[PDB]
């Protein structure tokens, strides 16, 4: 498709971060809400989920056994919700401040965009080890996706650029998109194509893998974009920050 949809999400303010899972279902950061929101596909019944004490949440993320991962901003940790019990727990990073993007992996390793502190961190399944990533140079660093190579890519916000390591590299690459302002979201899929909100520009472009002409997606009427995520099926899921809905469009 060509012509987004907006999905009947109600009631939100100033969203962040979406995730989706192979089933079509859709995660939203509802930030100036305090609270995390889902949709099933096909249902008009959106579905608050059990988190407690959030406060301006950004990021978020599922694993493949349902549990969620966000990152709850305003309060420097990264919440887990665990699935079925749905008990709630502080992943043990440390050194937070005002952290944003939050990714998950196969693996269960988490990361996170440490934005206050300019860095990102990554926390092993379980674990009590918390690493840096060698990324330099960072500004405001906003959102992190990694792909299924273990690729991780930064949008590095407040140098209008994304920023990527490869896993077993200590060389960050800069993706070479063109016109980027303050940047804020990013996405990849399994192809190692790149998605990013450009937040200052009210659009979304894409990089594919073996490419330097990116793609503008034709949303339109978007402000100030911020989160992106793409599923199997190749749908384009942006949260339209600034009109207080979630978009998608079909491959």
């Amino acid at each position: 498709s060509n012509t987004q949809t907006v999905l009947p999400f109600t009631g939100l303010n100033t969203p962040s971060g979406v995730a989706v899972d192979s089933a079509g279902t859709v995660w939203v950061t509802d930030h100036g809400n305090n609270r995390v929101v889902k949709l099933a596909a096909g249902s008009n019944t959106q579905t608050v989920l059990p988190f407690t004490g959030l406060n301006t949440p950004s990021g978020v993320a599922v694993d493949s056994a349902g549990t969620v991962y966000v990152t709850d901003h305003g309060n420097n940790r990264v919440v887990k919700l665990a699935a079925g019990s749905n008990t709630q727990t502080v992943l043990p990073f440390t050194g937070l401040n005002t952290p944003s993007g939050v990714a998950v992996d196969s693996a269960g390793t988490v990361w996170v965009t440490d934005h206050g502190n300019n860095r990102v961190v990554k926390l092993a399944a379980g674990s009590n080890t918390q690493t840096v990533l060698p990324f330099t140079g960072l500004n405001t660093p906003s959102g992190v996706a990694v792909d299924s190579a273990g690729t991780v890519y930064v949008t590095d916000h407040g140098n209008n650029r994304v920023v990527k390591l490869a896993a077993g590299s200590n060389t960050q690459t800069v993706l070479p998109f063109t016109g980027l302002n303050t940047p804020s979201g990013v996405a990849v899929d399994s192809a190692g194509t790149v998605w990013v909100t450009d937040h200052g520009n009210n659009r979304v472009v894409k990089l594919a893998a073996g490419s330097n002409t990116q793609t503008v997606l034709p949303f339109t009427g978007l402000n100030t974009p911020s989160g992106v995520a793409v599923d199997s099926a190749g749908t384009v899921y942006v949260t339209d920050h600034g009109n207080n809905r979630v978009v998608k469009l079909a491959a």
